[PDB]
């Protein structure tokens, strides 16, 4: 679809990861919110620390959620919401004047979506979509 930083893409690839480990057929925007903190460095990362979330306070409600565990394996794909994320994720790249989704852009798009699993984890979490995107910003 579009380019991804390198830490974007691991961000993406730990959701793989995630979706993968967590056994869940999809790899669903809470996935994309495990790759987010699990990625560790960007900005998106230090959002999410800097607003409370560690990878272990997600983990635990996105399983408390989704459960687990049935792993099977055969390739998963985005559930549409994360597709949704994804393309946002772009469009808030551009609108940061960037042609390179990092994952800031992720994380933006991913709370500009707001709806979905990785939604009501933050929700569920105590951080508002707002002030999850109001902490990015901050960092950029």
């Amino acid at each position: 679809f579009g380019r991804f930083t390198e830490r974007a893409q691991k961000v993406l690839a730990l959701a793989q990861e995630e979706a993968l480990r967590l056994g869940h057929n999809n790899i669903g925007t809470e996935h994309i919110l495990l790759g987010l903190v699990r990625e560790g460095e960007g900005i998106a990362a230090k959002a999410l620390q800097a607003l409370g979330l560690g990878s272990e306070k997600i983990q635990k409600e996105v399983e408390s959620l989704i459960g687990r565990g049935q792993e099977m394996s055969q390739t998963i794909h985005y559930t549409p919401r994360a597709k949704k994320v994804i393309e946002l994720s772009m469009d808030e790249a551009r609108k940061l004047g960037h042609s390179y989704v990092g994952t800031e852009h992720i994380l933006l798009g991913l709370i500009r979506e707001g709806e979905g699993v990785a939604a009501r984890v933050l929700n569920n979490l105590g951080v508002s979509l707002n002030k999850a995107r109001q902490q990015v910003l901050q960092l950029l």
